[PDB]
Formats: C-alpha cells, structure tokens, sequence
C-alpha cells in the first residue's frame, strides 16, 4: 500500500488521543513508569470513500492489512511498544478511525530537588516520519485525550494529562518528523517520609543533645557516636531509594547539615572533658550551657535558610 | 468476518465464566497478582446454526480463524494476557462455546490500614467494545465461575471468588463498553509476623525499662540506645515489605508511639542523672519509681486506643 | 483435524513419559523451582495405519501440523511451558510416538516445619480435556519415565522421580479432565547452615552467659545486649531466605526461644545489680551462682523437647 | 534473493550511519548500557532499477521480503537486537535506502582505576559477513551519525558519539568480516559521592582522632571501634555499586589507606593506657601530643601522594 | 525432508564448531553463564550434489526450508538457545556448510573448594538425536573451535577453550544420542577480596588482641564483641555472594575458625577479670601474657595447616 495523495501540496494531518488505561511502576532510580492505554489515531484517506446509498453500510470495517496505516512511535520509550488493535472504521468520506490498546516502559526525567516534596511533568512523545510521497504533521484531537477514573499511580497524586497540541515539526535526517507532548502532571504522597525517616531522624539527634546536660564524658561520648551511626543508617536507606543526582535534593541538604552538628558536638564533648581533667570545670561548665540554647537555635535557623533556598 | 446480525434491535450477549486453576506472586510493594485460570465465553451465531439430521453430527469443532469471535480484554492488567485456546464448540442452534486457558498480571490496589491483620478484595474486570453494527453485553454464567481447590496464595487465606452480574454498561471515545467485576476475597496469615517483628520488637521495648531499676547513667545509656537501635531497624525491616501509603497503619502506628517511649525514657534517664549529680537522689528517685508503673500503664492504654481506633 | 474414531465406546488412552535434563531454582519464597525435559506422548490413530510392504517404509515422520496431536498441558505452571518438537513416528498399526523437548516453570508448595533439616515431594500434574467426539485418558509408560545422571538442585539432594501411574479422572466444566502426578523427591543439603547460622548463633548466646562470672553492671548490659542484637541480625537473614508460613519452623522456633533467654539474663543481670547497690551481694551471689547451672540446663532440656516435638 | 552482482572484481559497499534517540541503564557492575537507536544501511542494488514513466513514481518502497538486505549485525551484544524496520526507498539507480529503529544491551568493558572521578569510551562494533558470491565492506556515511539532543545517561555526561570510519577487514572461520567501530564518550558525574559517602567517611575519621584529646582509655576504644566500624559500612555500600576489579581504584585505595590510621590509632589507644597504668603517663603524652599533629599530616601527605599515582 | 541416505550401514556425521564472540555474566550463585558464539555445523548430502561444469557454480546457497538441517541441540542450557542463522553453502559433492550466531545461559556447576583462589571448567554439551532412518554422530572439527581476543569474563581469567573430540554415544528411550564436550577453562581474579574482605577482617582480629594488654574488663568486653560482631557482618557478606555447598570452602574454614578465637578471647577476658576480682591479679597476669604469644602463634599454624589441607 501507498499513502494518501494529496488534492494540492498539504500535509496528512494525522490526528491522535491518549486515553490511560493503567498508569503504574513509578521508578525513581531508573526514572521510568509503564504505561496501559488506548492510542486513537484519525486521517483521511479519499481512496476508501464510498456512498453510503450503493453499498447500503453507513461505515466499513477494515483488517490492518488490507489499508495504510502511518507508522506511529513514542520517542522516550525503553523498547517498542506491545500493541494490539482493537478497531479500525472508515466512514462515507474515507475518514478511518484506528484504535488500539498498548502498554510501554517510558522514560521521563525527573527533578529530585525538593524531594520527597516534589512535583513532576512526565512526558510523553508521539512521532511521525514523512515519506517521499508526502509529509506527514500529526494534531491533538482533545476529545480522545484523558485518562481512568480508577487511575493510581502508588504514592503519588495524578494532577492532569494533557496535550501541548502544537507539534515540534523538524527536519531529522533529511526528512520531516511530528512529534507531539502529552504530560503527565503528578505530586509526591510525602506522607509516610514523615513518620518513617523525617521523625525518627529528627528523635535521635535531640537525644545527642542530651550530652549538654552530663558531665560524664563516658556516657557522652556513647550517646554522641550511637546516634550518629544511626543517622549513617538513614542516609544510607534515603540514598538507596533516590539517583545520584549532580545537584542537593532537600532530604540530601537537611541530612548532610546534621552531620555537621554531630561532628560539632563531638569537639564540645572532648572540649568539656578536656578542661574538667585540666581542673577547669567552670570553663567547660559556660561552653556546655551555652551548646543547650546554640545548638537547637543554629538549628532551627539554618532550617528555615534551607527551606527558603529549597521553596 | 463480521458479528452476528441481530433479530430485531437487541444487543448481543456474550456470557463469561472464569474459573481459578493457579493464584500466586501477591506483591504487596506493587499492589500486583498473577492468575493462570480457564475463560470461558457464549453467544448465539445464528449464521453457524445446522440441521443434527442433515449434517449427521451433534456438535461441530471450529479453528478461531474459521469463525467470528469477540474481542474480549482485561481491564486492570499489566500487559495484554498471555492465552492458549482449549476448545470451540457449536450447537444445532448456532451457540458457540469457547474456552481458553490465559495467565495474567493483575492490578488491584490493597488497604494496609489495619495489616498484618488485613484482609482485601482483589478485583479482576472483563470488558468488551461494541462495534458499528451491533452493541456487546457481558453477562455471568454462574455455572462456570469457581476455582481449584488446590487454589493457594501463599502468606494468604482465599476466602471466595464471585462476580458482580450486573455488568458496568458506558461510553468511551463514543462507544459503548461492558465491563464486568470478578472479586477474589483473601485474608493474610498474620501468624509469622507474631514471633519474627511484634514479639521481639516488645522484648527489646521492655529491656529498655530495666533501665527505671538502674541509678548507672552510663548503663542506663547502653539500654536505651542500643535498644533503640535495634528498633530502627526493626521499623526498616518493616517498611521494605510494604509501599509508600497517605495513611497510617496499624503496625506503622505503634511502631512510631513506640519512638516517644525511647525518647521520653532517655529524658527520664538524663534528669536521674542531673538530680544525683546536684545531690537530689531523693527527687530523681520519686520520679525512677513512679516511671517503673507510668511506663507500662501508659503503653497499655495507648495500645487499647490505637487498637479501638483501627479494629 | 479430528481426534481418532474409537472401535467401540472406549476411551482414547495417551500414553505418557517425562525425563528430566535439568532442573534449576528453587526459589522456598516463591515455592517454584524450573525444568527442562523429555515429554513423550503416545495414541493409536488407525486413520495413520499402513501396510509396510506396499508402502515400504518401516515408519513415517509428520509434522505437527499434518496429524491430530492431544491438546496436553501442566496443571501447576506459572505460564505455558516452552516446548519444540523433537520427533513423530507413525508404526504400521497407526501407533504415534511423538516427542518434544519442553521448559516450564513449576508452582509446587513446600513444608518448612522441619527446616533446614526438611525433605520435599515436588508435583508435576500433566491434564488433558476431553472433546465432545471422544473422552482422553492418560497413562503413564514407566519405561518413558526418568532423569539424566548429571541432574543437579544446588543445595538439595534429588532421591526419586516417579509417577503416580492411576490418573485422577474428573469433570470440569461438564467436560472429562484426566490428571497425572509425577513426583520429584529432594532433601535439604543443611551441611552449610552449621558453620554459617546454628553454630554462630549458640557462640554469641554463650557469650552472654559470661555475664554470670561478672559482677560488672556496665560490662554486663554490653555483653548481653550486644549478643542481643547480634541475634536480631541473624533471625532477619533467616526469615529472608523463607516465606511467611502460617505455623512455625524448626528454626523459628529455637530462633524465638533464644529471645527468651536473652530477656531472662537481662532481668538476672538487673537483680544482680539492685541487690549489690542495696547492700545485699551475698543474695545476689545465690541467684549468679544458680544462673551459671539453670541457664545451658534449661536451654539442653528446651532443646530436647523442641527436637522431640518436630522430629 | 541473492546478493548484487559487481561490475567488475569490488566489494559491495554498505554505508551505515546510527543516531541515538535514547541512551539509558549504564550498570557498573555489568559493564553494560542500553542503546534506542536508528540504524540506516545503503548500499546499490542495479537489478532494482526503474523507470518514472513506466512505474508512475520517482522512489519505490519494498516490503523487507520482496528484496536482498545485508546480514547486519552487532558485536558486542548480549542477545539480538530488537529492530523494526522504518522505511526501504529504492531510487531509479538501484540505490536502496533502509531504515530500522533497534535497541539492544551492549557489553563494554569500563575503567574503574579513576572512580567516582572516571570517563569512558563505549564502544559499539557492526559487523558484515561476506558470502560466497561477494565481499561485503562496511561504510560510515557521517550526515547520518549523531545523537538527539535530549539524549540523557542519568549519572553520566554524554560527551561525544562518533565513528571510526575505516572498517577493520579481517578473515574469520575463511571468509571476510567488516567491523566498524561507533564510539559513545562519556564522563561520571562526581558529585554525590562527595555529600553521601566522601564527606560523611571523613568526619568520622576524624571523630576518631579526637582520642588523642582524652586520657580516657574506655571511651577511646568506643571512639576508634564504633567510627571503624562506620567505615567498615561505607566500605560494604562502595564495593556494592562496582564490580571485581583485578587493579586497585582511587575510592578502593582510600578506603584501604584509612583502614590503617584506624589500625595505628587502636596501637596508640592501647600503647597510651599501658604506660598510664605502668606509672608512666609522661611518656604516654609524649606519643599522644605527637599523635595529634602525626595523624592529620601523615593522611594529608599519603592523599597528595595517591592523588598523585592516580591522576 | 528426509535426513541424507546411507551407502553401506555407517552413520550420519556431523562436523561441528563453536566459536565464541562475548562470555559474560558468571552468577556463581546460580552457577550459570551467559554466552554468545558461533556454531557451524557440516555433513555429506549426496542428494544436493552437483557438477560445477553443467550447473556454471562453485558454490550454492540454501534456505533453511529448502534442504535437511539436523535437530542439534544444547544439553545444560536453561531455555532453548536464541539462534539466527548466517549462511547455508553446499560444494560440488554435497558438503553442507552450515553457519549460526546463537546466545544461551548455560548451566554448568562450579567447585568453591579453594574460593576466592578457584579455578574452573566451565563445560557446553552439544547433542543429537538419530532418527529411524539414520544414525547421527557428533564430530569435532578442530580448525572451527576457538574465540574472540576481546573475549573477557567479568571477576576472571579466561585460560583456553577446547573440545574433547570423542563424543559420548548412548541409548536414550530406545533412539541414539551423540553428545560432545566443549569446555571453557577459568581462574578466578582473587586480587579484589584481599583489600576488600581478607585484609579487614585480619585488621578486626588483631584489634580484639590488643585486649590481651588491658587490665580494663569494661574495656575488654567492648574490644572482642564490638570486633566480633564486624567479622558477623564479614560472614554474612561472603554468604550472599556464594551457594550452599554440602562441604567447607576455604574462605568458609578461616570465617568459621576466626569464631572460635573469639570465643576463646571471651573466655580469656571473663577468667583476667574474675581472677582480679578474687585478687588474684598474679594468675589473671600469667595467662594474660601466654595469651599475647599463644593467640597469634595458634592462629598462624592453624592457617598454615588449612592452607595445607586445601592446596
Ligand atoms: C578550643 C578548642 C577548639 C577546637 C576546634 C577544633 C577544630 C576542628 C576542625 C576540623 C576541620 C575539618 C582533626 C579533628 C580533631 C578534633 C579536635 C579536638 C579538639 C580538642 C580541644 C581541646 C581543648 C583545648
Ligand atoms: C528537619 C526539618 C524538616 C522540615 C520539613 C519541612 C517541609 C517543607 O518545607 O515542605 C514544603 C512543602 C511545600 O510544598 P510545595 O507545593 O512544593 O510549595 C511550593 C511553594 N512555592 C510555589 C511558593 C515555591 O510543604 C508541605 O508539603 C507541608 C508539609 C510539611 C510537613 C513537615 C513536617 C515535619
Ligand atoms: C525538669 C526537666 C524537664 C525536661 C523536658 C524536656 C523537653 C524536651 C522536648 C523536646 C521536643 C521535641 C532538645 C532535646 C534536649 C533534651 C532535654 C534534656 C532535659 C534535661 C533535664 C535536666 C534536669 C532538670
Ligand atoms: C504492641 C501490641 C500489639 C497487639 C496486637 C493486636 C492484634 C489485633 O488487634 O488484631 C486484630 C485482629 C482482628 O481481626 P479483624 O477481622 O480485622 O477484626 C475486625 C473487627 N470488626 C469488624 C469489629 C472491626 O485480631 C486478630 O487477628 C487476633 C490475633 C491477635 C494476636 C496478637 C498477639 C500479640
Ligand atoms: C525479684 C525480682 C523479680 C522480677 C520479675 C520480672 C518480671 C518481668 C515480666 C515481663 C513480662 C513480659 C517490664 C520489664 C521490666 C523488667 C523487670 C526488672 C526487675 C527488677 C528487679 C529488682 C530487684 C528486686
Ligand atoms: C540449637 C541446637 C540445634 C540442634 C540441631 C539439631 C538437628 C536435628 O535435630 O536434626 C534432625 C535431622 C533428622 O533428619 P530427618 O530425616 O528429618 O529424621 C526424620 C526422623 N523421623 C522419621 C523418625 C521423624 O538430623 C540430622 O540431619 C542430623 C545432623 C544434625 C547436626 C546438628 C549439629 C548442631
Ligand atoms: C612499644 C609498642 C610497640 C607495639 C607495636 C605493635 C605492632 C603490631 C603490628 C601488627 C602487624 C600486622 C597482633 C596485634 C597486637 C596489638 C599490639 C599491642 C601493643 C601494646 C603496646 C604495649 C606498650 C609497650
Ligand atoms: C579523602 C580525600 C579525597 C579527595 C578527593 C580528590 C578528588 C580528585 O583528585 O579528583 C580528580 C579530578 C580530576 O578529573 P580528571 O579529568 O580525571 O583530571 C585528569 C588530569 N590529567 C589529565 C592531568 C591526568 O578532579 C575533580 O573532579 C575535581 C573535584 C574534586 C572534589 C573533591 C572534594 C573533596
Ligand atoms: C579456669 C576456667 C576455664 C573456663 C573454660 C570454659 C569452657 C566453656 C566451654 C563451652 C563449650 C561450647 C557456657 C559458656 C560459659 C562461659 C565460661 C565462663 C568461664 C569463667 C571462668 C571463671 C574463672 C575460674
Ligand atoms: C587468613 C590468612 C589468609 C591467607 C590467604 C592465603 C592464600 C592462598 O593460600 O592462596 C593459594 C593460591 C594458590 O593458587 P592455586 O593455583 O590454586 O595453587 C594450586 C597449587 N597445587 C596445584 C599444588 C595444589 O595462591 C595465590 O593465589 C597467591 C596469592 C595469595 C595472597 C594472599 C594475601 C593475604
Ligand atoms: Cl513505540
Ligand atoms: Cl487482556
Ligand atoms: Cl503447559
Ligand atoms: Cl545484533
Ligand atoms: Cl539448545
Ligand atoms: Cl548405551
Ligand atoms: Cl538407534
Ligand atoms: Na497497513
Ligand atoms: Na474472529
Ligand atoms: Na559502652
Ligand atoms: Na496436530
Ligand atoms: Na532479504
Ligand atoms: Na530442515
């Protein structure tokens, strides 16, 4: 089969829809999600005009393999997509109506800086490549754009799926391309970081503080270098569900900041010790007053300065 | 081929029956199943009916390449189904009975409000599209939906598996579409999660409270945060079998009251220590005894309130 | 094609036979293990039926496509086997030896009470669905039965291969359905969990009973908590290399006694201390001296009776 | 269908041209990338020549059947190449155009010497095999070798993609084989490793040098052995994310170097605590107040000196 | 097709050649590989013969359709092997030559005796099957066996590839099997696990020693179970890199061994201290002194007579 000829010098509009069946597997680290959907496409072709009087059918039925059909391809996808079609229409004009249901594993960049208070636009590229005969523009019918009302995509909330219905038309190895963006505008559930890493982190850096309010360097130094383990084991699970970006995430700023004031509470413990043995405990007795009110202060301040960077 | 020709302005029935052969592979991470089951489908073709006399045989056997067959999908699966046909049959009347044996990866999402002691309702929906010419409606044939008995998923108690008759009849991209709701009804098998998390998760919790029968700070301090310790990882352990949800759960909930218990018990531990350094043994000792019954009297309260709120 | 026309109302007998090449993955959390074998059908068709003189030939090879071969498939796999075809030999009386060289997926349930001293009958069901023409009827030819001298389970030790040669014969979905049982038998190669998990665990609970020829509270809450924690890390490694049963195991068992132990010395550890800071050591000393007897007595006799009730 | 014949005694030449539409999963571990790509083949095929008037069309498009296509296939792949064919456009010469989109594992060897501060090379070699008939050599046309300008290796800066245009011609089981080489230039992306692992092992390095303050040999030994065993986690986490390497890397020698000032501090600690308690605490000060200035310039000194050896 | 007819009553052979392009993905706890060859296969038709001065050719090529091909198969493969055949060519007498390029996971055991300092046989069975008309026997062709330079097996050193030429004929289910053994020789990259796993766990050994010139019980306690809780986590890390062998590796003695010094040094530490305690500090000082040369001397002849047992 040959495609469509034109009546003067115009380009196939090939007109298409997303309609979300499944959306899931939100991967952070590989920075892709698999996709369940319906991909609608619409052109004319007037070869396949009829009247609907003479062959007495209203519209006409017809096997993938017995008309053209433009070869149709999402750019950012791992592998091609698994596609099966479900019906193919062609009323009096020649307007076909193709539908087809596909699942892909697409891949979408994704912005960790305000993570795990993040928001992203994952992308969705459709493309055509012109023949010799004719070029081929594709267009954004909104009508069969949108998405399942039982759409869920696990702990993120789904904002929107929309279309930027002018086409990125460009030349790509001496031939014309169409491509088309449909985002997927999703919010994290920052939920459950809350009681699970958030608080727990928060608990064992204020009982380290609590090494302001004893004179025994034994103990101090238990509390001190326990704590701080623990706070190794938290970066350690937060790194493990994230990419190593080349840029500061926020839980990464917050995270990294502490150990400064664990290594700093390590100095004012060997400082306090040091003096009580050189028999100056009035000394050491100022600097460990002054840490109890310092440190939550510093604190809390360098915390509202990264948060005002960071939002 | 075309669908079968209505008598008058009727849709076309096709009735359903899905019966279990293998349930496995529950992924509580990703809310996803996996089924192996018989599908079984019925409609009248008046175009196939014969005459029992005239033929000779009773039955006739067709390749599903001879005759029309509907295009019959699941709904919430990962990927289009992976099906092997058993057997088609045809009636002097002209009824058709199909059978085929599929395996698929379904997606139904799972409430962990009250887990290990959940119990959920896995949904499997069938759909078909109705054509131009005429409109498809699923219905359930009760006689042909059940399972195996064998039937086991694993860490899990199958309760029942049943269909919701009434099929959802609605437009999508302007036709008409009939889904129907089969529902597997299980409860997890909390058992193991008794002598593996709860259990030793309440032992270390109590050896954190010999600490009120100690007036050693420096022992005191291995207690409570050692056991603390091994109460994070008690809560990662945890937090890995399960996904990111916008909402507490039952273990996720005592889990993180048991925090506060660890926190307030090194406050109580540091101003025992404070008070015998001022040469207050007599305060801090008050304040030892009335924690060795405040402690377990105040865990057991929260523990009725929490379980009350959630069952 | 159509299946074979019978002589009189007897049923159609397929002669069976399985011989395994490999066998691989024994996942004990999924309950599956893999295979790659031989299976060879045998029927009668007399349609086939020649004469060697006339014809000349001693037997005639078909392809798949041009004799009617039975429709048989495995009751507990994941998905459908993966198979090619090896050979089809007609003899002159019409009797088909067909063979092919399949994999599969094998969904078969095990008991871990006794683990890792636990022996296992693995279950292959091969089925075959009986037509409305004639009723299928497997058989098992045992000298067809079998598996390969290099057949190697890493970490399991394979007894027998058999079949349970008397078919399950049953109706499902008003239609006869022919079941077979081919048993593999296996036992746990539990040499490595000595050296690597039993024999670690006892050390480090020894270790704790060191704190009985100590009158050392600070040294005390390190031995035992320390070897607490230590015993944590080997009960989570146990329970990840098994799935969540819903009675207990051997393991599990003597894993979760041991907690018993370790919150027992905590509380001796505690009197100890109490009495000697209450100027009491000589009672004290009676507790610590009975402790050293009672606690590996206890722990012998415990071990006894737990061996006693699972063996 | 048979290969072109030549004019005279020349190789038939197939000039080749891939543009990376995606680039995603570089594995450390594996030494493998995944690659979505166009691969363009052109090459003279003169029994394929027509005329416009005669033909009614300037470019003839064939089915990949109906025409002779060059075995094309990739060296270094883990299994083949997912590919479909694009377009196939015959010009009135003879000069076929082909056109697949693919994606494929490719296994390349990486440099870990230099790690996390590491560039590579990928390589990605397409080979030819000649028939009997004619000797095929393979081409680089360099309008159609580039890389979407979207093109992201998460982790990664892609630096260049570009091809070694002389084929590398060679005689393989006694025929010719045209292998080309396309090169992928890429460089690490280091900056996470100085926030989550750098950094973080540093200070604790540094927590155990604070011993060197303190007379206290019980809280020493907790300072030296908890921060060694902090680092003894870093070390697991590093190792991790990279394979067996038969060389040393710059992390690895770092990581092994700090394993020593761990080993040397415990000497000091014990060496300290030995003279207190022989009555000879001058001594004892001496090798601390040297300790102090020792530790710090002898682990800048080594660091200037591996940097140095490595880069 | 039928397979080529026999001049007297002699069998079928078939030359056979694997020539590998990529060796990759040694997983020694599935103790499987991944490879990626050629495999040529040749044999005398007399039927596809032909005269070179009547016919005009050399040479002519074949489809795979179009003539006989023996059903060659891989013994130890988990699924059937990916296969795309290259070229079919037959010379004047009728000799076949023909030319694949496959990719399969091989399972092939491996010895973990002498682990990390192991060397291997990693062995490919090629098999066929005799039909009824003839016997077919496996060949080695000498000359069509080898590999790629670039070749390179991750963690190893690949030593040579070679066939033993007298192939394995025996009966299985009354039908001739012709097997041949292609064997792939390694030796494992030891270097890695020298500064990643032997040296450290050394380094936590001898610092558990340094408690043999401590007095300080609290001290002591914390020296031998802090470091005997890092060599757990060493244990548990060498663990999950191998399976479970029914017998000791050499890795595997050393890790269990080092237990037993641990223990031992408890034991040591527990007397010292109870003997002060009695004020016994002379005793307690005479076993403390033997301690610091037995440990050490014991520990190097016990590796001097493992070494011995295992090399
Ligand atoms: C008055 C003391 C101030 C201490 C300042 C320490 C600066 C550390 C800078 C690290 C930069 C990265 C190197 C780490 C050594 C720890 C310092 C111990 C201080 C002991 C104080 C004794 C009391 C007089
Ligand atoms: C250590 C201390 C950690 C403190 C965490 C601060 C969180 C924060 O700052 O959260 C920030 C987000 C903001 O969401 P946004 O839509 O991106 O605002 C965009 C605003 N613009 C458009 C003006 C830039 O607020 C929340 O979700 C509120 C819930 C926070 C709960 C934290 C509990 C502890
Ligand atoms: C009588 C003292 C009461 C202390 C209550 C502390 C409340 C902390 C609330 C944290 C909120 C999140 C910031 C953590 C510091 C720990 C408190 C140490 C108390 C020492 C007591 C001294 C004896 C008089
Ligand atoms: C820390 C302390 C943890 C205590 C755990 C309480 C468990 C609980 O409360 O379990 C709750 C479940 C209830 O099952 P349900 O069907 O959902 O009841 C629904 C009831 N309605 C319909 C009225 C709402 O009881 C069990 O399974 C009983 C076994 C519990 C064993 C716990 C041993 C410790
Ligand atoms: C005479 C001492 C008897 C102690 C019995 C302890 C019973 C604990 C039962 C736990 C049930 C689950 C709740 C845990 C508190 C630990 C007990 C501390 C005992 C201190 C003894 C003081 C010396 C006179
Ligand atoms: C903590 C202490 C743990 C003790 C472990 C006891 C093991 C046991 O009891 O092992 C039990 C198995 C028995 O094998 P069976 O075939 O199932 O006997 C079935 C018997 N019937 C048919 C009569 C019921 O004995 C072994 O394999 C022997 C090796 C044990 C080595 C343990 C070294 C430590
Ligand atoms: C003056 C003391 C020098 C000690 C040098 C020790 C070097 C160890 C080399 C290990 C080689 C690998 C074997 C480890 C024992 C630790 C040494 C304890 C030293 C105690 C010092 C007593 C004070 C006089
Ligand atoms: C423990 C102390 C660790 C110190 C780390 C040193 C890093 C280094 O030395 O980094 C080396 C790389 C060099 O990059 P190159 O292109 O390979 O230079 C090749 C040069 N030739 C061609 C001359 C051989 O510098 C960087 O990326 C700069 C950033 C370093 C940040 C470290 C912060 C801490
Ligand atoms: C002189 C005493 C020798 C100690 C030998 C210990 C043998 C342990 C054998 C375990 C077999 C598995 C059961 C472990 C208890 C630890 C022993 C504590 C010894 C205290 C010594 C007191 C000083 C007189
Ligand atoms: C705790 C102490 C651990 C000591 C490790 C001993 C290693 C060993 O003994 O290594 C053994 C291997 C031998 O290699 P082979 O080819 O199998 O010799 C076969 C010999 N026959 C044929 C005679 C039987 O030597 C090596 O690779 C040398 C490098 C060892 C480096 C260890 C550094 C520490
Ligand atoms: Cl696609
Ligand atoms: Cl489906
Ligand atoms: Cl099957
Ligand atoms: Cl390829
Ligand atoms: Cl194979
Ligand atoms: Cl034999
Ligand atoms: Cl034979
Ligand atoms: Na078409
Ligand atoms: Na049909
Ligand atoms: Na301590
Ligand atoms: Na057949
Ligand atoms: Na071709
Ligand atoms: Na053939």
């Amino acid at each position: 089969v040959s495609p469509p000829p034109p009546i003067a010098d115009e380009p196939l509009t090939v007109n298409t829809g997303i309609y979300l069946i499944e959306s899931y597997s939100l991967d952070d680290k590989a920075e892709t999600f698999k996709v369940n959907a319906f991909l609608s496409l619409s052109w004319k072709d007037r070869r396949l005009a009829f009247d609907p009087v003479r062959s007495g059918v209203r519209v006409k039925t017809y096997e993938p393999e017995a008309i053209w059909i433009p070869e149709i391809r999402f750019v950012n996808v791992e592998n091609a997509r698994d596609a099966d079609v479900v019906d193919i229409s062609v009323s009096p004009d020649g307007t076909v109506q193709y539908l087809e249901r596909f699942s892909a594993r697409v891949l979408s960049p994704l912005d960790f800086r305000r993570y795990p208070f993040d928001s992203q636009t994952l992308q969705i590229y459709l493309i055509v490549r012109s023949v010799d005969t004719r070029n081929i523009v594709l267009a954004v019918d909104l009508e069969k754009v949108g998405k399942n009302d039982d759409v869920f995509l696990t702990g993120w909330d789904i904002e929107s799926f929309t279309a930027v219905v002018k086409p990125a038309n460009f030349a790509l190895e001496d031939r014309l391309e169409s491509k088309l963006d449909y985002q997927l505008r999703i919010s994290r559930q920052y939920f459950s970081y809350i009681p699970n890493i958030i608080l727990p982190m928060l608990f064992i850096l204020f009982i380290s503080w609590t090494a302001f309010w004893s004179t025994s360097y034994e103990a101090n130094v238990t509390l001190v270098v326990s704590t701080l383990i623990a706070h190794i084991a938290f970066n350690i699970l937060v790194e493990t569900n994230l990419p190593k970006t080349p840029y500061m995430t926020y839980t990464g700023a917050i995270i990294f900041m502490i150990y400064l004031f664990y290594f700093v509470a390590v100095i004012e413990v060997t400082v306090q010790h040091y003096l009580k043995v050189e028999s100056q405990p009035a000394r050491a007795a100022s600097i460990t007053r002054a840490s109890r009110i310092a440190f939550p202060v510093v604190f809390l301040l360098a915390n509202i300065i990264l948060a005002f960077l960071f939002f």
